[PDB]
């Protein structure tokens, strides 16, 4: 089972790169939802560990198509997986944006986008970008009902469905509460 | 009333001083809830909440102002001396206290828990380019070490009664976390 080896390499390559703890909580996910939904548990994890390099969100560290294809070749990894991995990947980030394994891995990540962690990670991005937590339509706020809560309804697997429903849930709960805590939050 | 005037007056001098407002807002009103049930001053109760960071080290310094320069504005708005030194005291105390500064005090301890005080961990985590968890200066680490322990400092029997629920939220909130991510206690 050389797979762990190479899966091993690409966590250290990708930890260098560069967050890490989103991407890592993705491959987490994808890998779980993936042996349920019985796709390549190999090709979601690398999916998931490289799914941000060739985003544009990223700043200097962006990297491009065939930097991250030529990575994993010199990882000793397969012409067919490398190109499953990046018809992935890159089906998954251009401007304006399926297989087993793409379903699973975009599954993976919109789940990181809701439920407690969602919630986390929206106040987050609005205390780095200095977007307010209300009161504004680029609040996080406002983020909950333009995006968040819409996320379950478009999600692939059963098998996300199903853990989309708890999160989903508990974010309801969230927003209700906050509503009680800041009444004109509106 | 000639107090309302004063503090509409103040409440705009704020705002326009921090141009949070948003904090300071949500911190009077509910200062002014508490004041209520406990039968404080509401006037100045209301008008420490009003300037209580005005003077704090955490405002940026093209905004943060001195003491003397929060005493003169109140002073010239109308506010009487005594009402503006016991203003004073409050919040240069806050950054034993007196009936009202124990009662700002709760309010703005308040705020920084219950599904508000989540939002707000968060967002100084993203501020400050700290972790969601993972190391002790990370939001998660924030809760255990700070925001879970203010529950126990609250001054009025009106305060700790609210924040009861909104302590026990953010508990909610943190096994919510614990079930969503497993391993995020000892996570690096
Ligand atoms: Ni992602
Ligand atoms: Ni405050």
């Amino acid at each position: 089972m050389t797979e762990l080896k190479q899966a091993d390499q690409i966590r250290t390559w990708v930890q260098s790169v560069l967050d890490w703890l989103h991407i890592s909580r993705v491959a987490d996910l994808a890998v779980y939802i993936g042996e349920k939904e019985n796709a390549d548990l190999f090709i979601v994890e690398t999916a998931a560990l490289v799914h941000d390099l060739i985003d544009v969100k990223l700043p200097t560290i962006r990297l491009s198509v065939s930097e991250v294809y030529n990575q994993l070749v010199t990882f000793g990894i397969g012409k067919e997986d490398a190109d499953r991995v990046i018809h992935i990947i890159t089906k998954m980030s251009f401007r304006d944006r399926l297989s087993i394994e793409g379903k699973v891995v975009q599954d993976a990540d919109r789940l990181d986008a809701i439920g407690a962690v969602g919630i986390a990670r929206a106040f987050m991005f609005a205390g780095a970008k200095g977007h307010g937590l209300y009161g504004d339509d680029q609040s996080a706020y406002a983020h909950f009902f333009h995006k968040l809560l819409r996320l379950i309804d478009m999600m692939n697997t059963d098998t996300a469905r199903e853990l989309a429903e708890e999160r989903h849930e508990f974010m309801l709960q969230y927003i209700r509460q906050l509503e009680k805590d800041i009444p004109g939050i509106d």
